[PDB]
């Protein structure tokens, strides 16, 4: 239910499912409400949880460019089944319930400090 903006972009509840014990990878997921009428992008996030990050097409293939094409004037949905950014060697992570602070970096933008949920490896979310 909480949102996020940054220029004309909007993010509407960023979440993760948290990695499987012993496990150092999760998966970000959100929606993204692009109102400008020039194409952006995800190009990056950043925390001090996690050393690196990777966009991945379902199931966990490496996508078209390193980054998440946002065209005009559109709603984008990062979600289990269809894309994702894939955080890598994660260090330090948070409960299940509780959020991990990270930094989304937009192509246009600009950067924004987000929250995303910290929600159990199966979880899905409807926006
Ligand atoms: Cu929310
Ligand atoms: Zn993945």
């Amino acid at each position: 239910m909480h949102e996020y903006a940054v220029g004309k972009i909007k993010i509407e509840h960023p979440w993760l499912r948290a990695p499987l014990e012993g496990e150092t990878r999760a998966q970000l997921y959100m929606l993204v409400v692009n109102s400008a009428d020039r194409p952006d992008r995800l190009i990056g996030v950043k925390s001090a949880d996690f050393r690196s990050v990777q966009f991945h097409i379902a199931p966990h293939l490496v996508a078209r460019e390193d980054a998440i094409y946002l065209p005009p004037l559109s709603r984008v949905t990062m979600a289990p089944g269809g894309s994702h950014v894939e955080l890598v060697d994660i260090s330090k992570m948070n409960p299940v319930g509780w959020a991990a602070e990270m930094t989304l970096v937009f192509e246009k933008a600009g950067e924004v400090t987000i929250d995303a949920a910290v929600e159990a490896p199966d979880a899905m979310h409807a926006h």
